[PDB]
């Protein structure tokens, strides 16, 4: 191992800086780990460390703020975060964001949010980079955190440079699709255990390279329409409606997307009586989507997210 | 003089018992429950509001019911005979908790910890105009809106402490010219016109509160069909004073909140989302499943799921 | 009676152990989970009941199954042959720990229950204390089926032994059951309408199918033949075969259906038939659960009621 540690608040103060921001407007425990993003791990009680953007952070919160330290690697010496850092960190919790006004408003047309949503405050959605969280979803079919957790640990080692280590923990950052496109990639990734997604994974990099003009593409469909953003993803191997709506709601800034599966379809029979006005298809699951964002309005993704918490 | 809420301790020459087991009835679980607006816990197991132009407070032991009426004396017999027929305590709730879990799984699960949930016998005008007023949301704007209603339109009985309480207003009151404008204010809305209208079309019909009376009496059916004939009232609001004022113990009044429990808790669909045809059906189903205090039985869900 | 509910402090000498995690094994969500109705917890963590015209007490640690048996003899701890009957009755050969795995692989909603319920498996029970058993089963719940079967047990069956203020009686015969007042002492112990399907099927048994030999040859027989042959009796129909097959006659795909699986299939699963409770209908939700679980989908609904019982 490493002869550097992970930090914690009180062994380092002078390496932290602080965001204020109240515990109900975010939980780092119901956020970072709710399967989100399946880089964070609590390696010591109340301390989250994973990669940002080939960077390192240690996160920590009191009832009132959010305390962040950074490592980088390169020779520069152990420093506080810059400015510019936190902006960053701002941008990935989406701070801007009033979570408060939102519980209040579908509290307000939901009878059922008002009573779950009541132990379950804090839980928002990160704005994750789009090329982590298409090949992270893309191993998200037929699995579930730990399996996928895993699956994207061994794929950055692989693929992704190495940026540090603390203590046991060799920290790399997202692979480019450069690496994820390579004539290895598939054979590589298949060893290390994602089965048939090593193929989704390959194919899907070798697609926005060659026949979508690089990762610009999917900044691109940041900035399109819902719509467009989500019938383009599809057209990727791997990439279905599910898919879709996962990387449009956590990655493309677009809060109406609800992911429909049967972990929803189970909550809106069960919570709200749903049936199909036309068990699961294409134009049902559609369907289904359409409802959360009648009830619940242009953030229902959001507001989906808060129900998952909530029933885990 | 400076006149106070009564509590047990403070002043028991005055108070009067009930012989009432608390498994009969809980006064925690019915008086603020949305059947009556008009009882407040104003000091701990202290709970006073009015009933027909007399203020009462009441508070219960694990066996009694012990009332006190402010007009200083103790409540006479014949005004405790009116609060045993506001509670119905007639009826005997050990029996019917026994029978709904006999037929009845989910039901038994869940009435353990919700013993003593019983239906007021309220005073029809009162309940009509009501359930008239709600937006038929939340507990606390109807409340207010009735606190209101009854301070503008309603004799002043007394005050205790810094709470003034009045009486219900009669039809005349609710049925004059000013009526809807006054109402408009109170915040009703449009529902302030269905209030006057109704009002009006109680009075014109034989004698107002006496039409109400016949009503009581009348089968639930006709009771049912003839409220439905009044402005603002439509089949739930219709199903709720007859549960609550008509005697009508078999009356389930449907909405989406007995929709959900119906689907989650015992698996119903229509046979035939919410219609007017598949809120009878729903109706049926449950009188079909608990018997002629189907309304009752209800009520024991309503408070178990609200909590 | 002078004799006395052994605990496992009180008399240690007289307790032999089975090898068994708590794991593949709670005694506490299977003893008085609707499986069988003469398991009563008489001390804390002690389980007493019969087996086959012996009484039995049993407790667990962690990774040991204790038993004591009462036989008049001479107070000894439970033989070889004794402690092979307990292993067949928990059917501790079926690897619980693998089942949980494969259900939870394929089952989402059995994943997040399961955790807090393991340990919940089938007793191998004797089909004739089954049969007459859950014939008392119909529009019932465990606590009156506990008294009635006891009723019956004292009434019909031989005395084994009295612990302290408790007679343990053995099952009835067939012959015991079919006599002629057999119907009208039954109605007294309080079986109502159940009574009647009792002497009937008891009857039908020794009359028109050759003594319990017949119920031994359904054990061996498939499944569906089986049930078949369980649905010819009085008061025996798709719901008490599919128990009898399951707790008695090795069929671990046997799914009994009732409002009480219904409720759960659409509350947890999100089910609807694909045509409320009907015959068909009933036949659907057990096919979907066979689909869905696999050949052991009777054991993995036995977790979801012990789940949903608490
Ligand atoms: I709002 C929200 C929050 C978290 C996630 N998480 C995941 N959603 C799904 C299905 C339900 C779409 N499947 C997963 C499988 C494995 C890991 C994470 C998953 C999706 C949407
Ligand atoms: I796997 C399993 C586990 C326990 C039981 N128990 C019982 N199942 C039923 C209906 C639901 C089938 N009804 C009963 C009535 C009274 C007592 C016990 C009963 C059945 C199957
Ligand atoms: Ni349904």
């Amino acid at each position: 191992g490493s002869h550097m540690r992970h930090r914690t608040l009180s062994s380092s103060p002078a390496l932290w800086a602080s965001i204020p921001c109240p515990r109900s407007e975010l939980r780092l425990d119901l956020v970072l780990a709710s399967g989100q993003s399946f880089r964070w791990k609590e390696q010591s009680p109340a301390h989250w460390s994973g990669v940002l953007a080939d960077q390192v952070w240690t996160l920590t919160q009191t009832e009132d703020q959010l305390y962040c330290t950074v490592y980088r690697g390169d020779d520069s010496q152990v420093s506080r975060p810059t400015l510019e850092e936190l902006e960053t960190l701002h941008k990935y919790f989406q701070l801007d964001v009033s979570l408060a006004q939102l519980y209040s408003h579908w509290a307000s047309v939901d009878s059922h949010f008002q009573r779950v949503a009541q132990k379950f405050q804090g839980v928002r959605l990160l704005r994750q980079d789009p090329t982590e969280c298409l090949f992270s979803f893309i191993c998200s079919s037929n699995n579930n955190i730990a399996r996928i957790t895993g699956m994207v640990e061994r794929l950055c080692q692989a693929f992704g440079p190495r940026l540090i280590q603390l203590d046991d923990v060799t920290y790399h950052g997202f692979p480019n699709l450069h690496a994820l496109a390579g004539p290895e990639a598939e054979t590589h990734l298949r060893k290390l255990g994602l089965g048939y997604r090593a193929r989704y994974v390959r194919a899907s990099a070798k697609a926005i390279l060659e026949e979508q003009g690089g990762p610009a593409w999917l900044q691109q469909l940041r900035v399109a329409p819902y719509e467009e953003a989500h019938k383009a993803l599809c057209t990727l191997p791997g990439v279905g409606a599910k898919v879709a709506d996962c990387i449009c709601l956590m990655a493309l800034d677009k809060p109406q997307a609800v992911p429909v599966d049967v972990h929803v379809w189970q909550i809106a029979h069960r919570d709200y009586g749903w049936h199909p006005k036309t068990g699961p298809s294409p134009l049902a699951n559609k369907e289904l989507g359409n409802f959360f964002r009648n009830l619940w309005g242009p953030y229902a993704g959001w507001a989906q997210a808060v129900l998952f918490s909530a029933d885990l």
